[PDB]
């Protein structure tokens, strides 16, 4: 019992048969039987002793094994646990892709009406809405700003009831934030409401207080695209109206003109400059992607785009940014405060790269000359159909999923892949009954991923309720790319995106040609 209870408790039978089938007969996994595992079921490429070795190094529990070069269960668990056990791939946990392109050839983390906390009629504005945003490798910020009293420029949604702050206590939050989740450059999105006067405050505070961070004239040579995330590193930029505009502030607008959409085309005669930017609500978007998904794609390559939610959401909803990415839209606006599996998979995406706000997008949508649409598929280096079979384990310390403290977990697992709309699909677990510390479900699943460059792959875990909807209880999306494969843990985070340092899926992850 006093072991009993505890190992029995702490026993992990999935954990068990792996083990044993990586090891056999040996109580313990040897390098080559190690590296073995690490190729045949892991799929590592980099598999082999020197890799064996690391791990062997880094999560063997027992010295008698640890310098015997060996790995005993325990290793192996921990190893499955850690962040090399990780379906997330450890290695996009940090910057590693190609940083020295023009901005339009990146995704770009980017939020809507940053100032707001809830709502966007009545709840309140904040400070803290910027530096949460930034904490969460936000880098597109929004500033709404209007006059204020004193002759102090303040932000708050226009027309509405909702609470005010200041442009300069927002700009100083701004500098103490912007680059704490990464290095590469912050845009902020001016919607300018301000009087003349005001916006002269604006330009000064701007200069004052963001200093030599904000850009405020062109880098040299960034002469025929836009400068690159490398080259604009620790900069903050300004979007906004370029000449009703004071010179002081229109002046600090280099790169980021905002701009009225006018259309699509080949020379450089009807299809904006390369600093010049264009916005598209949730609804416009979608009808010029239904409309012309191939302009809008090329369109993309060259210019930033801006999308951002409809004026319905007035709940602060987001839409899928999924379906704006597929068109190669790069500045996709989002509600930052508001938690959902838009959300979740904006985080997902931007967990990539290093979490530095900018993931560089597939090569296909940076060729000016595609004839991409995700819409219409059409055969092209895009296509690389994939099999993906994802098998749901079991679940580790499911976190009380808030109601009181006498009720049990039914938890039950939901895998999506969100993409190209002829990829996305939705497959379910059954649901176990009371048990959220080891529930074991063993199911598998599988999926067809045409287009795999702009797929994700997410995990949510519900708590099952006949008589009201199902709590969410956690959930993890996974870039396809940055999807690893064989005995790999699923670390659950939160609705506000925070990790649940026990709560993990152990699954076993294929993908195959
Ligand atoms: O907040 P809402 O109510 O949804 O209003 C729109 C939203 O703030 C957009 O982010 C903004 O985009 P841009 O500043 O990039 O243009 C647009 O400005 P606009 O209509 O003046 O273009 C606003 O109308
Ligand atoms: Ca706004
Ligand atoms: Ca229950």
């Amino acid at each position: 019992e006093i072991e009993t209870f505890y190992k029995m408790l702490t026993q992990r039978a999935e954990i068990d048969r792996a083990f044993e089938e990586a090891a056999g007969s040996a109580e313990t996994l040897s390098v080559e039987r190690l590296v073995t595992f690490l190729q045949h079921q892991q799929r590592e490429e980099e598999a082999g002793p020197a890799l064996a070795l690391s791990l062997i190094e880094r999560y063997e529990p027992s010295e008698t094994a640890k310098a015997q070069r060996q790995m005993t269960k325990d290793g192996f668990l921990m190893y499955l646990l850690s962040a090399d056990g990780n379906a997330f791939s450890l290695a996009h946990r940090r910057v590693y892709q190609d940083m020295d392109q023009p901005l339009s050839h990146y995704l770009v983390s980017s939020s809507h009406n940053t100032y707001l906390l809830e709502d966007q009629l009545t709840g309140p504005s904040s400070t803290e809405a910027y530096i949460r945003a930034l904490c969460k490798g936000c880098r597109c910020l929004e500033l709404d700003c209007w006059d204020g009293p004193n002759q102090e420029p303040i932000i708050y949604h226009g027309y509405t009831f909702t609470s005010k702050i200041l442009f300069c206590d927002v700009l100083r939050a701004i500098r103490d934030y912007a680059f704490k989740a990464s290095p590469y450059p912050v845009i902020l999105s001016l919607e300018n409401h301000c009087s003349l006067e005001q916006q002269r405050v604006m330009a000064r505070h701007l200069r004052a207080i963001l200093g030599p961070i904000l850009l405020d004239q062109p880098l040299d040579g960034v002469t025929t695209s836009l400068p690159s995330p490398e080259q604009l590193k620790g900069k903050i930029l300004l979007k906004g109206k370029k000449l009703k505009l004071v010179p002081e502030l229109s002046d600090m607008i280099i790169y980021c003109k905002s701009v009225h959409f006018g259309g699509f085309s080949s020379p450089g005669t009807s299809g904006q400059a390369f600093y010049e930017m264009a916005s598209f609500s949730e609804s416009r978007a979608l009808r010029l992607l239904q409309e012309s998904g191939n302009g809008f794609v090329r369109h993309n390559v060259s210019c930033l785009s801006r999308i951002y939610p409809a004026g319905w959401r007035t709940d602060s909803s987001n839409y899928s940014p999924v379906e704006m990415w597929n068109g190669g839209c790069q500045i996709v606006a989002l509600n930052f405060q508001t938690p959902g599996p838009e959300m979740d998979v904006y985080l997902g995406c931007f967990q990539d790269n290093g979490g530095c706000g900018y993931v560089l997008k597939p090569a296909f949508l940076r060729d000016p000359n595609t004839t991409f649409n995700s819409r219409a598929l059409t055969q092209g280096p895009w296509w690389r159909p994939e099999r993906l079979r994802v098998r749901i384990i079991s679940g580790q310390q499911l976190p009380k999923v808030n109601k009181n403290k006498n009720s049990i977990v039914d938890p039950k697992v939901i895998v999506e892949i969100h993409g190209v709309g002829r990829d996305t699909g939705s497959r379910q677990t059954a649901v176990i009954t009371n048990n959220g510390f080891n529930p074991r479900w063993d199911m598998e699943f599988e999926f067809e991923v045409t287009v795999p460059d702009l797929a994700l792959v997410r995990f949510m875990v519900e708590d099952y309720d006949s008589s009201s909807k199902n709590d969410f209880i956690g959930q993890s999306t996974i870039p396809w790319n940055s999807l690893k494969q064989g005995y790999r843990h699923v670390h659950l985070l939160s609705k506000n995106g925070d990790q649940h340092p026990s709560a993990t899926l152990f699954v076993k992850i294929s993908i195959q040609d």
